[PDB]
DNA sequence: TGGCATAGATATCGCACGTCTATTATCCTCAGCGCAATCAGCTGTGACTACCT
């Protein structure tokens, strides 16, 4: 489990008093919950897994 | 005596049900712009009077 780390979004780390290092490739890509950018996935199902 | 069909005990993963929290928009109300019938000051009309011949 120590190899299993809990990953959070860049702004989540900012809320957690941490800064994501600039230019880093995101280790994990998950779905997000947002405004209309979120619902665009529902509007076009092909974009449901496209939003990273 | 020896190998394997078959009955018993034990979980086990897939599928569905009950529940929660997200990390950046919408809806009443006021001061400032308008449209429609009178009324006073500008303008037009009639009369009084100084001035010239």
């Amino acid at each position: 489990r120590d190899c299993v780390h809990t990953l959070h979004s860049r702004d989540t780390w900012l809320k957690k008093a941490r800064v994501v290092r600039l230019g880093e490739v995101p280790y994990k890509m998950v779905k997000g919950f947002s405004n209309r950018a979120r619902k665009a996935r529902l509007a076009e199902p092909q974009l449901r897994e496209e939003n990273d």
